[PDB]
């Protein structure tokens, strides 16, 4: 049954562009096996296809057999709920707080990044500093699945690959887009690295880039930096 994901083209009209919901629903999907394709848009030109399929021109959707679904978290638990066990794997999060972890860098990147006041600059990096530091707080602390089972060196530490265990979850998929323009965007304009000393965030990161289905639906870097640089100029 044909799966079909849309999603909005970078600065050629070809290419993936810069969009997290895009690559989240990417990641839903490689992960699920299921069989499917991608077919980026040109919002500038659109074909007579896409406008038939979505006159209301809103990207992400899926084409799933002969039906339209947007907004992405709906597409998200559409996905989920039809594509399941024994045919694909579930990929829902087993603990409820990874679905919740991180949800806020998102949001304090934006007003770091779009800042031009240079007076706010030292708060909101703070801010951004954090936030990042709730999330490798998260990453840390041991998950039931590893109930006192301990390194004498590291006693009450974890030492799961990602949010939620050692698979990649849809905690994963709507999270790491989203962490990766952020590292993305203020390495290239505000000088701004994650500190290596949140080393759950770091080991989170390590793993997700050594993983393909994270990697492999990354926009291209110049991408990312291509569409924030219009706000992110903007501090002097």
């Amino acid at each position: 049954p044909q799966v079909e994901l849309f999603v909005k083209a970078g600065s050629d009209g070809a290419k993936i562009g810069n969009c997290p919901f895009s690559q989240r629903l990417f990641m839903v999907l490689w992960l699920k096996g299921v069989t499917f394709n991608v077919t980026t848009v040109d919002t500038k030109r659109r074909t007579e296809t896409v406008q038939k399929l979505c006159p209301g021109g809103q990207l992400p959707f899926l084409l799933y057999g002969t039906e339209v679904h947007t907004d992405t978290n709906k597409i998200e638990e559409f996905l989920e709920a039809v594509l399941c066990p024994p045919r694909y794997p579930k990929l829902a999060a087993l603990n409820p707080e990874s679905n919740t972890a991180g949800l806020d860098i998102f949001a304090k990147f934006s007003a770091y990044i779009k800042n031009s006041n240079p007076a706010l600059n030292d708060n909101l990096e703070k801010g951004l500093l954090k936030a990042l530091k709730v999330l490798d707080n998260y990453l840390t602390s041991p998950l039931p699945e590893e109930v006192d089972e301990t390194s004498a060196e590291d006693e009450g530490v974890s030492q799961r690959k990602f949010l939620d265990g050692n698979e990649l979850t849809l905690a994963d998929c709507n999270l790491l887009p989203k962490l990766h323009i952020v590292q993305v965007v203020c390495k290239k304009y505000r000088g701004f690295t994650i500190p290596e000393a949140f080393r759950g965030v770091f080991r989170y990161l390590s793993n997700a880039y050594a993983r393909e289905e994270f990697a492999s639906t990354c926009p291209d870097d110049e991408e990312i930096e291509l569409a924030y640089e219009q706000v992110a100029k903007a501090l002097k």
